[PDB]
């Protein structure tokens, strides 16, 4: 009985998530397709592909500037994450220092999430899709920088396989956002009570959009816990970002 009108409240939030997402995984696959009216991105095999590719988009060198990329269009995602959780009922009625800890442990989940939708076997899209690059490409890089992104593939080859449509995503990134197993909290009960709520509508949503699903919603929780564990281990990541300054280097030439 009670169901029946959140479908429509999450429905709601899908409004909102290609309001606040510009891209939805169903255009990234789809113009992975092939069967698309819109042109084919441009790959990114070889140097020359890159010197030819910055085109259609201080720094120095650019094994660096490549990472600064992802961390610049996160930074840029991050300020669509804002939006969305404010469009989440109740959330600016929590506190402040509670929300913004939300976002503190879920972005680079969240993120890792999209970008999955952005991902596929070999590749990821860039640019709002208006571009691709290899993953084989991607181990060759200088260590570490050849190791970064690698994970986010094993990944996105585990998750894209439930083939989730935005429908989905829209709430599931809600009910990562509004976890309540994080440390430094303040407010218990806000997050308990809406992720009950949230866990509800995502629960018969998973299986109203895929009958002949089996058990897909337990797993892919399975999947957020172990998102838990891919940010435990970004703690390696944010010191890597020690290679970018007073570095000995003279440049009397360049
Ligand atoms: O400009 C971009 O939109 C972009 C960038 S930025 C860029 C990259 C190469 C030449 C010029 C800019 C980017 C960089 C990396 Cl190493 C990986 C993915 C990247 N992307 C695509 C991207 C799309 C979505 C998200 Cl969340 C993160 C990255």
């Amino acid at each position: 009985p009670e169901s029946a009108d959140l479908r429509a409240l999450a429905k709601h939030l899908y409004d909102s998530y290609i309001k606040s997402f510009p891209l939805t995984k169903a255009k990234a696959r789809a113009i992975l397709t092939g069967k698309t009216t819109d042109k084919s991105p441009f790959v990114i095999y070889d140097m020359n592909s890159l010197m030819m590719g910055e085109d259609k988009i201080q720094s120095k060198e650019v094994a660096i500037r490549i990472f600064q990329g992802c961390q610049f269009r996160s930074v840029e995602a991050v300020q669509e994450i804002t939006e969305y959780a404010k469009s989440i009922p109740g959330f600016v009625n929590l506190d402040l220092n509670d929300q913004v800890t939300l976002l503190k442990y879920g972005v680079h989940e969240i993120i890792y999430t999209m970008l999955a939708s952005l991902m596929n076997k070999d590749g990821v899209l860039i640019s709002e899709g208006q571009g691709f690059m290899t993953r084989e490409f991607l181990k060759s890089l200088r260590k570490p920088f050849g190791d970064f992104m690698e994970p986010k593939f094993e990944f996105a080859v585990k998750f894209n396989a439930l083939e989730l449509d935005d429908s989905d995503l829209a709430i599931f990134i809600a009910v990562i956002i509004l976890s309540g197993d994080r440390p430094g909290l303040l407010n218990v009960k806000p997050i308990e009570d809406i992720q009950d709520n949230l866990l509800q509508a995502l629960e018969l949503q998973l299986k109203l959009n895929h009958p002949e699903s089996s058990q897909l919603f337990a797993k892919l929780l399975q999947k957020m816990t172990d998102l838990r564990q891919i940010v435990t281990e970004h703690v390696q990541l944010l010191q890597v970002i020690k290679k970018t300054e007073t570095d000995m280097s003279l440049h009397p030439l360049l």
